[PDB]
């Protein structure tokens, strides 16, 4: 159709640990599958958490073919918290799509975090032009 | 107009703790009065607390005629924190239109917390098509 | 072009406190440079910290020339916490265009916080009509 919403969605990936920014599977949008104007992209992550022992969080970011537009993160305000709370997380850029042909959400440990989602996640890319 | 930005916002809802999901009462967008293509919904509570004594926290869902879509919560990460901080909370998903005639914001109970929303909360969609 | 999206993103913001809503600066949309139907504005601060010894946090707002349209706060569930954790924050809002010239975001202190941007942040708005 003539308004294109884009959108993927999760409910787990496998725990990993990463020192750099690795993709979540499953979260990537084929966009060359829009070739002008603009994408609004959410990565939302509302119920991730981390397992750690150093101050644990996780770093998250939208990533086209030219690599990470936006990023960030959740932190615990606790060095090892009694137990590993929820911490939504929502993070939202704006490309423009004149050499992108893919999105997709990606993440990296904070201090060695392990790297836990276990519900419903999203990317999601609403299109539009230029003003 | 042609391209349809749908909102509802509230400020407070009663207090409630729910085994189970419940309206969050004021966050419904009616649908019908947008029949195909796709509707990208925020559900966004973004100073919601949680009281209780088992590590409270609040799952959140966005639901249509059809149910509970996309859901996702926080925690806090202490059994009872010294203080209920404010949680940022926001959910996203993508719903195909083609027996959907509402979507609406509902709220459960972590562990028996009791449930706040005392200031801004929003439901939006905006209305696009397939690719 | 004919649908567009409005975007605008900082990487950091002097540090302040403020007792009442002050720009966050670089965080503003000029509109007119759109005069009629809604615009959907998110707030998007995905990794600020609060520093304060009295359960820091930060309220943030969406305003137009006609002032705060939504607002809301993360805040630390500890008066002192051991670290000042990253508090992912999205806020979410649909205002009516029809004296709307520019749209931006604001911060505000809890309770005597200094507020911190280190990294991204956006606002970004997409824009529809009425239904
Ligand atoms: C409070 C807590 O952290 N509990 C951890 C357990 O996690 C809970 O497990 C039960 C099933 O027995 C439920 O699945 C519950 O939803 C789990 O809690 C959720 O996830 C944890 C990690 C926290 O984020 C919590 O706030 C959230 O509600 C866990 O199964 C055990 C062992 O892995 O550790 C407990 O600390
Ligand atoms: C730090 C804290 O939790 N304070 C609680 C009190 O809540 C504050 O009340 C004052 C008015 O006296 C303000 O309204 C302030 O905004 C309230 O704090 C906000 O809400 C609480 C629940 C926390 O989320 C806090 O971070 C946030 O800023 C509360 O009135 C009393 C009794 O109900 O308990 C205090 O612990
Ligand atoms: C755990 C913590 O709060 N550390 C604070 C230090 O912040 C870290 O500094 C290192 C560089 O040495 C990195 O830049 C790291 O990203 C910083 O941690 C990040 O920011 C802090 C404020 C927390 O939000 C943390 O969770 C987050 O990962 C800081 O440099 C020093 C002195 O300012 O204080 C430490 O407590």
């Amino acid at each position: 159709g003539h308004m294109p919403l884009l959108s993927a969605s999760i409910v787990s990936a496998p725990v990993v640990t990463s020192e750099t920014y690795v993709d979540i599977p499953g979260l990537y949008l084929d966009v060359a599958k829009i070739r002008d104007g603009k994408l609004q992209v959410i990565l939302n992550v509302p119920t991730p958490y981390a397992t750690g022992n150093n101050f644990p969080g996780i770093y998250f970011a939208i990533a086209t073919n030219q690599g990470v537009v936006a990023d960030g993160c959740f932190t615990y305000s606790s060095k090892v918290p009694e137990s590993t709370g929820r911490m939504p997380f929502t993070l939202v850029a704006t490309i423009d799509v004149g050499g992108v042909t893919f999105v997709k959400g990606q993440w990296k440990s904070v201090r060695g975090s392990a790297m836990h989602i276990d519900s419903y996640a999203s990317l999601s890319a609403i299109w539009g032009t230029a003003a």
